[PDB]
């Protein structure tokens, strides 16, 4: 149940992006969610389970070849 | 600042669907999230500005059409 954080510009095409981008793998997401930073700035969050971590480690690759998202960063923490 | 809850399958494929929907119709979205009401019932909201009650109301039809999506309900606050 690993949550990730994706940064990214304030667009409206940043965010069908990442959600394309993961949704090409079908990635049922347990909880999906977007929210703007300050102004331009759009921090995404999606909650999902683990199983492979060929797919988890390639998925935070390939969000790195997002044009306009920042980083990405498991979410998670204490509880 | 009007909201929109948009019910359907766990699964982010409906959440990256409707939002490929809302950018299609250049609808610039403020902000989004979904939670999984029971089991196979997700709760997802979308806040977003808008003006026309054509497109408002279009898209709400059209959401229906999304396969997996039982029902679309304009989410609002007061006070």
């Amino acid at each position: 149940l690993v949550a990730i954080q994706v940064e990214a510009l304030d667009r409206h095409r940043l965010l069908s992006d990442v959600t394309r981008a993961l949704a090409d793998e079908k990635v049922n997401i347990l909880s999906a969610s977007v929210t703007t930073s300050g102004d331009r700035v759009a921090i995404s969050r999606f909650t999902f389970e683990m199983g492979d971590p060929k797919h988890l480690g390639h998925l935070l690759n390939a969000v790195r070849n997002v044009e306009g998202v920042y980083d990405v960063y498991r979410v998670t923490s204490a509880a």
